[PDB]
């Protein structure tokens, strides 16, 4: 009578699914392809929606400890402050990726989720069979494809899809705060520092805690200096001289990567006993900082629909119908914002922009009205 | 088998108790002495702790709609900004008293709490008897004394106590925002505007929403002009000229009162089947903006302890033991702050100051670390 | 024994020459080609050097009354303040062109300078003969060619020269201050408001007094909207929205012109009894705001050299040798600044930039050290 | 035929008189009581009027080199900026006392003024006799009493007078700028930093040049800590913490003095061939920073009246009649400002306040209109 779930992928989506299912009495095993449990991307923003998932997962405490809510989300254009936004009290948080990942892994382990590394799902069958690269075939009542933009759970089954990999991208790093060295200013703020002149270069400045600063350095791929790794210190200091202390530390990082944006959209997220969650289903532009938020809401919501006494197949259909439109709208709006460079104007966290963030997955209503 | 509760007082404490008990299946009747259900005091701050009570009461949505979280809590001394505090993301909110009261009344009514007006508790018996001014004697399994600083539930039984009524006080009003007329500034902020020179006059500036502004005008009773009602417009405009548009509206209010501060502390909060909650038990100085927050946490916590399968008498003892120290510490610290004028320095919402605010009554842990 | 001077041109150079010579006992007649005595160009800056000429001319009082020294000379790039300069106390002043012109005309009249309008010099002879368009031939001991960039005194004689008329230019206007309507800011400042993005548009904001504001609206000739007269209100408000009240008034002016920059440089400024002064000799780019300053210093200096007991011919040679290098350097540096857009960086009023301004023609030394 | 002048006192008044007379062909001897030529008081402000005297004395160049005009004269009350004043371009300057004194001494020496030290005037006779402490009796056509508030030239003759020495005063010091250590701010400004709460303490912050800062630390004599010398570092840092780097240097100065304010007013300034100039005649409160300015204007004006071909006795009478009302008005207004603490309000350099500053002694008119 113990339902069995097999989860492919140990990112935020897979860990969320695994914890949520285990809390509801599922026998859960999670399979991570990589040799270690790790999260790439340097830093990450969560909002009310994702923080509520964490509360629902019993992992909120560990996350809030050692992460940061800036006093304001500030936008600059050509070094002129154009907006300061606080979202009418809507909760939000910045943290390192490792911080969020560790909290989730620790919670999954505390609950007794069986986690395997070097364990890649290479095929999934809608009847409830997952095949690993080792040739092991696992039977389950539920298969969760949380295996990222390149999901083999998805592609082994075949889902009609549009995927896009941009030519442009950015360099994401964690460096020391160097707060004193930054001198006068509001250095606890998020500051999105846009420029189009004299060149297209932007830094998203994102404090994670008293020690760690998350920087995103964005320049076009066609710019050989701005897109260089390790960073071309001179061209960054030239346009962001007020960040020189931090940029000097950034230039030391030989692990720096220029990572490209990538999106996925599918005609459906389910097939029989298989559900696709996270980037496997709905990778999106990061303008609204909701890729993981939506992934986590969707994973948590999946566990909710599986508590209705329905067949797994029916629960999965109900789940997508219920929760997908929030994600579709957020993905579309984030892509629109990215293409139009809407964030450069400031004051763009409108009620519509904040729809996903306002959703409370625990009570299934929208909170924090704007 | 339906447990019966009789609640004396229709303030925030009594309404919270009534809703929380009704949600847990108690047959609840609430008795308000006044001819109408009303809340005095103009405006009010709630923090995470109180907002979590509201969530637990199913009244959070109605409260957040039409209330305000300032971008920052700012302090001025002699018109110089000395601090801006955002509490590392700790949720907080400002609203009119009527806004909070209405949300609670509407929720109690929706749940079918029996509410009587012109119904004053004049005596309570620890065996579970409440006598109204009408001579009606009501039997119950639980009596809640939520009847304010002058609690007759408390005083009919006899509780060792120290009460204090200050000679000093303040004038609290709601006026239009007049935001455009205030011109350049950060007029969505809370701004605590202190002065000792040329006279002791202070205004706590507290936006409630896009339409309503809560002002507290504080001057010593020995100052015949600053303590006058309706307000002596000239002496307020002289020291707060930047608020003239709002003060002109304030001066129109012939309902204005100079209300005195009042505190209560008791050796215990329980006797048999009687529990004292709110100002009946623990009225405190308003420096930490936690009088109602603690009252609401205590009322909600009472309902929790009554779900343990214990006798009512034992549950009440357990309740006070569990929850009272948070209130004792907050009351003491708020009184210390008031006497030392500590808030005038700015940056005084320390981790210790925020202890009560950080408490989450739903999960019974402290959240939002500083 | 009364030396006779004939001056061609009633601009700042010619009026300065006429007053200075008349003060020294010359019989002076001045000939203005136009039907009225008028000054075009809306507004003008003078510095210490030009203010000292005015003192020497007995016209300083009338100029300082009704003109303005801003508290600072401020530069913006893309709406971000990049510098505020006060030149270590070096005197400077902004005024309407008419204000300066009127003061000079009134002083010349008070001294009994004979002024003719509709009186154009069409030929000059180094032996001391000036021919007017009327055919009148005037004999004099000194002929002053103060007849502008298109000087016929110069060109009738033949001076080796390089002249340049730019394709680009600007629209100069006087509008009401609208100070209250501009709201919060430092609206008594000079503010040089540069932009390259989203288009090349710049406004030099120059208060003249409590009533009048001098604006220079600069856009490339290749921009059909930004270079349009009367002004294309929308494209100016878009990039300078904080000046909308003033720009609305500017758009009413059907007299607005897009005037082109023009320079002149000559191998010499003298021939026999003929001296060329002002734009006739040394028109320059306006970056250092010294075209008229140098013109006035040169005209005044001419009068000084004529007091040495030398022949007029020798005095003129001595004059150019003594005073020309200040002008040559200023012209070259202003042209360099214009071409490199150096002023866009702010903090460019260096000691070298301010050399002409620092010169005191009365004492013949440099003052106001930097 | 060479007129002989004997000047008592080598302060700013006596040096000005000596230079001005020597320039006009007087045989001038100056007698300084002290063993060295020195100026006490740390720093000093001059305005247009005094700068024009310096121009008239041929000492302006040496003064402007190595002195400072702040970008603005700023006033703070309780650390809040209440005004920024630039006087519509009216020239002004801050310098060390030694800087001004040296320039004057060097000019007097260059002109061949005979200067004696350890040479005290102890008696003067209206017939033109000056007696030194050595017993030497000097005959002259003019005797100038420029010997300070305690003038023996004045008191040996007997002038009806009111003198006042205040109980209160201030500590004036020169310290290093420590500009970098002061961090963010407008540290080239004059800043008059007033406080009445928590104690009456004020600092006038006055940069003299890139190296030297003039500070005036003002507290009541009844305050044993604030009036202490060497300075009580703690009580100054407490109320001016932003000046700590400079105050630490100030506390090292064991030469610091708490000097009292002193005023003098006389029924007349002349007797026969004797003229009283400077503090000997008109010491005043320093609120308008015009004590030396008026002293210098008066000394220079004296030389002017002596060029009219009148008897010395008549010239002196004409001089006082012509020039004294400017000083009487300035003295009265400065005393009014001091007593009413008017400067604490900011924006008090009104046209009337600036009357003395606006006077141009060279042309004998008022300039720099407000
Ligand atoms: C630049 C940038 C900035 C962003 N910023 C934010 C932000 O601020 N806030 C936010 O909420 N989101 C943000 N996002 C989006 C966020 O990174 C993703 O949406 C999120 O990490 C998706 O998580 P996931 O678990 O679906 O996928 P992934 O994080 O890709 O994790 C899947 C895990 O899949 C494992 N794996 C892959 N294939 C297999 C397999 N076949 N079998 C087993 N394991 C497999 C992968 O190795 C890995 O361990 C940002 C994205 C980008 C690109
Ligand atoms: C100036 C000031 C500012 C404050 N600001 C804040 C703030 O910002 N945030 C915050 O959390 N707290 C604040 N407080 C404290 C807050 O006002 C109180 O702690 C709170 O209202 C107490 O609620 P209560 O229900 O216990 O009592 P009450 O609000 O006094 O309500 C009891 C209700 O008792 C009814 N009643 C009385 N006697 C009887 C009886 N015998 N029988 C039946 N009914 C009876 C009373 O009429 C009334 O309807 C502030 C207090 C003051 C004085
Ligand atoms: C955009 C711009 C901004 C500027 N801003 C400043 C500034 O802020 N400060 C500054 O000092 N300078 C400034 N200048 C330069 C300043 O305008 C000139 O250098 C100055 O006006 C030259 O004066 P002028 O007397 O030599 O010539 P003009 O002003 O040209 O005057 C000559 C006079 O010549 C009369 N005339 C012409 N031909 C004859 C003839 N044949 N016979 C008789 N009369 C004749 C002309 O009609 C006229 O009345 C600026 C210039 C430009 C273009
Ligand atoms: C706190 C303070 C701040 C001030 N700030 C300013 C300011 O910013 N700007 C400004 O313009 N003014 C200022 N003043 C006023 C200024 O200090 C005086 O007005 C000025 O120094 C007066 O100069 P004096 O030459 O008349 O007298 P003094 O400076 O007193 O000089 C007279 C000289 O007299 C010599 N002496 C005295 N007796 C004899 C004698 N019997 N025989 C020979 N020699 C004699 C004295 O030793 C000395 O060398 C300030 C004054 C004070 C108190
Ligand atoms: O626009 C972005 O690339 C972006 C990336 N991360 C967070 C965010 O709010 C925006
Ligand atoms: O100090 C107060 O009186 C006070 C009153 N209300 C809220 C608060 O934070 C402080
Ligand atoms: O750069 C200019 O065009 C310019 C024009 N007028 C004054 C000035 O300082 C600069
Ligand atoms: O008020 C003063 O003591 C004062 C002292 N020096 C200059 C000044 O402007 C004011």
């Amino acid at each position: 009578k113990t339902r069995r779930a097999e989860v492919a992928g140990g990112g935020f989506a897979g860990l969320t699914a695994a914890i949520a299912l285990k809390q509801n009495g599922w026998d859960v095993r999670l399979h991570e392809k990589s040799s270690e449990l790790r999260a790439f991307g340097a830093g990450i923003y969560l909002w009310h929606n994702g923080l509520r998932v964490l509360e629902g997962l019993g992992a909120l405490d560990d996350v809030l400890q050692g992460s940061h809510t800036p006093p304001t989300y500030e936008t600059w254009m050509h070094n002129k402050s154009v907006s300061k936004e606080t979202f009418n009290g809507l909760p939000w948080r910045i943290m390192t990726r490792s911080h969020l990942h560790d909290a989730l892994v620790n919670r999954a382990r505390a609950l007794g989720v069986d986690i395997s590394v070097n364990s890649e799902a290479v095929a999934a069958d809608p009847v409830g069979r997952l095949t690993l690269q080792t040739g092991e075939v696992l039977e389950a009542d539920l298969i969760v494809g949380a295996d990222g933009v390149g999901s083999k759970v998805r592609d082994s089954i075949g889902f009609k899809q549009d995927r896009w990999v941009s030519k442009d991208g950015l360099i994401r790093l964690i460096v020391p705060r160097m707060k004193k060295e930054l001198g006068h200013g509001e250095w606890d703020n998020t500051i999105d520092m846009w420029n189009f002149w004299p060149r297209v270069q932007r830094i998203l400045y994102s404090p994670c805690n008293e020690n760690e600063l998350y920087l995103g350095l964005m320049a076009p791929a066609a710019d050989p200096r701005g897109s260089s790794v390790p960073i071309d210190l001179e061209v960054w200091v030239e346009m962001f001289p007020f960040l020189e202390p931090c940029l000097i530390e950034a230039a030391k990082l030989k692990t720096a990567r220029y990572d490209k944006y990538e999106t996925t959209k599918l005609d459906s997220w389910t097939r029989g006993k298989v559900a696709l969650v996270g980037d496997a289903a709905h990778a999106m532009c990061p303008a609204l900082a909701q890729g993981a938020g939506c992934a986590m809401v969707n994973a948590f919501s999946l566990s909710q629909d599986l508590e209705e006494g329905s067949s797994v197949e029916d629960a999965l259909v109900a789940w997508e119908t219920r929760i997908r439109p929030i994600t579709d709208r957020c993905q579309a709006l984030s892509g629109d914002y990215a293409a139009n460079r809407s964030l450069s104007k400031g004051n763009m966290f409108t009620p519509a922009a904040l729809e996903a963030a306002r959703y409370d997955p625990l009570r299934r209503v929208y909170s924090w009205p704007q």
